């Protein structure tokens, strides 16, 4: 071993890298994370960290020769997709900024990012209403397709001068613990979604896969300390695996748009769109709406 | 601490060390990422016999991430050694470990028995001129540019376990003249397509900068090597000259002698060699006559 190692073994750069509220293993060949692990709680998703102040940038800890850069993404047709989302880190502006390091980012379909994937992210945060602790591992996959001659082929686009790999699919593994002293079994689910637009017809359980199947697809072992001889419940049986429906999600998005409205006309438009979609505003929308109206009336 | 309560995901990329090679395994592709070996005059000599070895799953790899012979047999692809059997004549154990599928990628049959074998033979030849030679070999899946300018990585996966077929193979060669020599080290990096390659392209046509290969592979090779110091191009201080058609064909024909089971087959080896317009050398005729006497002395 000494003779072989005389000038060192090759370095793969796969070591776990830690940040304020997430950790990841980076793929230096694909210029994306292999996996990103985070922990979510009630208190971490509250706070005044503001995603509007964050900017994407290369992770300063990655050797530049293996980093992606914003030039790889901008104008590629793909969005910069967070694996650990900014919204899980309202409690810390530093933790949020670190999710904008490109080590946390994959090329993601714009509609998937702002649609189905966002709804899954929101469900992960919703779980903290019912579980004290939630762990999530997120990452990309490049899965095979069978072509006309029966051969199975893995095909993926690489974008930019740095050849950043565009995944065919994205995965989440969700682990939830009711409390730190409860004897209730842990709840786990694994999900794989295609990196494309997905509407409201498929329920999250349609994308659920067995943990063992995802490990075989990804070449990873998730939560290895987790005792798999003990009883672990399917998260979609003990919990809901119910994403926000069109009305709830549209109301959510419309409420968010209030805070960026720069004129009274934009506000009324937001209201009229909601009314034309036959969605009634809830008390929270009306609170934010009326406060924004008064704010805009008091500004130049 | 909470984040890590149930462990980080395992990627399984730790270096795995064997008798005369080491590797880092890719559990998703079911192939090595890199295989490092050391070659010397003495290691390529000995009585270890490749014909006794069997391909098998590496007993150290979790079965869920291992390839199996069933993935390769009948796939259209050969089981290609990264660390070759022929570098381990000194040790039957070392050779057998190169037949663990953790050392194996799906390799084009003609590439395996042709251009890649010629590169393997050149690496062994270097031990005549350098006391120590290190080699890192591995697979690559590189992109091709489509008609619209889109760059696409496409590779086949074979068998029930979806073993990844590389588009290209790489070798990094590092050579040191002696343990007491002052001259700089010799290094070369090479990338060849995983397809039939004839005798026209010289090895230097497939040479790449170390930096370029590292960018393509996501690897850093020989990290203790001080690249500040002057490291010479292996193809400048040595020849990077592969065996030509006549030399290689003679080599292959000489090998087929030892497996001849009849004077009939033994004469057809001679015929094929001559009909290739190659004349036997003294060594060929030596082994040929030894085998002729042997076969006449057997049932
Ligand atoms: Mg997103
Ligand atoms: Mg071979």
């Amino acid at each position: 071993k000494a003779v072989l190692e005389q000038f060192g073994f090759p370095l793969t750069g796969t070591e776990a890298r830690c940040y304020t509220n997430h950790a990841l293993s980076y793929d230096q060949a694909k210029r994306v994370p292999r996996w990103v692990l985070e922990h979510i709680s009630k208190s971490k998703i509250m706070g005044d960290a503001d995603r509007k102040h964050c900017k994407f940038k290369p992770d300063p800890n990655i050797p530049p020769t293996f980093s992606a850069f914003n030039e790889d993404y901008v104008g590629s047709g793909w969005s910069r997709g967070h694996m650990a989302p900014a919204g899980n880190n309202k409690f810390s502006s530093k933790a949020m900024a670190e999710t904008f390091y490109l080590s946390n980012i994959v090329p993601q379909d714009f509609d998937n990012n702002s649609g189905y994937w966002n709804r899954i992210e929101m469900y992960c945060r919703e779980l903290t209403e019912r579980f004290e602790d939630v762990w999530v591992v997120s990452g990309p996959l490049t899965l095979p397709q069978t072509r006309g001659d029966g051969k199975k082929i893995v095909s993926y686009q690489v974008i930019g001068e740095d050849n950043v790999a565009v995944p065919s699919h994205l995965y989440k593994v969700i682990l939830a613990r009711r409390s730190s002293v409860s004897t209730e079994p842990l709840a786990l689910g694994a999900f794989v979604v295609p990196n494309e637009a997905i509407g409201f017809q498929p329920q999250l359980t349609e994308f659920q896969v067995s943990l063992q199947d995802l490990e075989k697809l990804s070449g990873l072992v998730f939560f290895p300390h987790l005792d798999r001889t003990s009883d672990i419940r399917n998260i979609c049986s003990v919990d809901t695996c119910k994403l926000l429906d069109f009305q709830e999600f549209t109301l959510y998005l419309s409420t968010r748009k209030i805070e960026g409205a720069r004129s009274v006309l934009r506000l009324e438009k937001i209201m009229e769109n909601l009314k034309n979609a036959e969605i009634e505003p809830d008390d929270y929308f009306m609170s934010r709406y009326e406060k924004k109206l008064e704010e805009l009336k008091a500004k130049e």
